[PDB]
């Protein structure tokens, strides 16, 4: 892709839970088979960066409230996207 840029790991991430619906949220593995899936943004999960960048990003957007914990699965959590 022409575009360079890092993305809201919590806008993919979140993206991919509200794609995959998957009952009482989603697990990082089937969030991400979602988002490499996707072919429009194929620039960024074709990206070897791209299951660090939504590991790590998905790591700090629990620390930030952005996703919440519930098992082997994610919800989006809007109570605050940046935090606290």
């Amino acid at each position: 892709g022409n575009d360079l840029r890092n993305v809201d790991w919590n806008k993919l991430l979140r993206r991919a839970i509200e794609g995959l619906e998957e009952p009482n949220g989603s697990s990082l593995k089937n969030i991400e088979k979602y988002l490499r899936s996707q072919s429009d943004l194929t620039s960024t999960t074709n990206n070897p960066a791209f299951q660090q960048r939504l590991r790590l990003g998905a790591k700090r957007a629990v620390n930030n409230g952005r996703l919440l914990k519930d098992g082997p699965q994610y919800r989006v959590n809007y109570g605050s996207l940046d935090g606290k």
